């Protein structure tokens, strides 16, 4: 069982560490802590938290960094070396890059104003990592409720509660012009935008992201408050001012019937919401894990230990 006392004995200073790394990383990037949390994200949605996605390229599995999901997206993995190597300077070969990247998301969340909890630990990290099943388990922002809700079920997670609050990470963060372009210009191949995008957003939006535009250029998730973990992400569904279909999704689709009053408690009670993500947050880290003897406590996140 994981539990959160693991490394009380033999590294208790590891989530100070861990937080003076975010803490410090913020000055120059305040984009990080919601970078950390979807690192989290991404690796237990594929063969579990196990760091699967910390690895890079070998010769005989390709690395999760170029799937769909993560390639030119995904970001952080410096900063993850970095806590990693000040912890292995305190705590030799001791916390593994799984629990590091748990704690790190952890420490991301309230240190943008989110909830503060003390995650489970004792996971252990992959021996590979898997492309083709990130491919295949990360789901896309183009995804409909029913997509959505099995791509939570297909790894673990069958409570919408776990959809709606983990929908919550989009509370902060950026993301890019070509995710929502379908939205703002050509929605299902009717050449017109979805008709739940509010419509003076809709304006706003296509101001950022005009057709023939940078793709990549980068849009706040939250319009209300874009760097701050709170439950106003909510109060945009309700407005129909979530940013990508899948946000919207969790309230205007016509499969909505379980998600609108989960939606709706959240955007009311900070202390709802906030209860309701920490909750949902430790069942998706506890996806699969390798613990025990199983898999390794990697030394550097990057590669198997030899
Ligand atoms: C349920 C359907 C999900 C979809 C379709 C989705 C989709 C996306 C997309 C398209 C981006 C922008 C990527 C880019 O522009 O490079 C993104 C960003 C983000 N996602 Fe989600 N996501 C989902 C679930 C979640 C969950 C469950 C969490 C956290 C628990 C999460 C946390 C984040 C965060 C924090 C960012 C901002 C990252 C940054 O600014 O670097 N997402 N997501
Ligand atoms: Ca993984
Ligand atoms: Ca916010």
């Amino acid at each position: 069982q994981l539990t959160p006392t693991f490394y009380d004995n033999s590294c208790p200073n590891v989530s100070n560490i861990v937080r003076d790394t975010i803490v410090n990383e913020l000055r120059s990037d305040p984009r990080i802590a919601a970078s950390i949390l979807r690192l989290h994200f991404h690796d237990c949605f594929v063969n579990g938290c196990d760091a699967s996605i910390l690895l890079d390229n070998t010769t005989s599995f390709r690395t999760e960094k170029d799937a769909f999901g993560n390639a030119n997206s995904a970001r952080g993995f410096p900063v993850i070396d970095r806590m990693k190597a000040a912890v292995e300077s305190a705590c030799p070969r001791t916390v593994s890059c799984a629990d590091l990247l748990t704690i790190a998301a952890q420490q991301s969340v309230t240190l943008a104003g989110g909830p503060s909890w003390r995650v489970p630990l004792g996971r252990r990290d992959s021996l590979q990592a898997f492309l083709d099943l990130a491919n295949a388990n990360l789901p896309a922002p183009f995804f409909t409720l029913p997509q959505l809700k099995d791509s939570f079920r297909n790894v673990g997670l069958n409570r919408s509660s776990d959809l709606v609050a983990l929908y919550g990470g989009h509370t902060f963060g950026k993301n890019q012009c070509r995710f929502i372009m379908d939205r703002l210009y050509n929605f299902s191949n009717t050449g017109l935008p979805d008709p739940t995008l509010n419509t003076t957003y809709l304006q706003t939006l296509r101001g950022l992201c005009p057709l023939n535009g940078n793709l990549s250029a980068l849009v706040d998730f939250d319009l209300r408050t874009p760097t701050i973990f709170d439950n106003k992400y909510y109060v945009n569904l309700e407005e129909q001012k979530g940013l990508i279909q899948s946000d919207q999704e969790l309230f205007s689709s016509p499969n909505a019937t379980d998600t609108i009053p989960l939606v709706r408690s959240f955007a009311n009670s900070t202390q709802t919401f906030f209860n309701a993500f920490v909750e949902a947050m430790d069942r998706m880290g506890n996806i699969t894990p390798l613990t025990g003897t199983q898999g390794q406590i990697r030394l550097n996140c990057r590669v198997v230990n030899s």
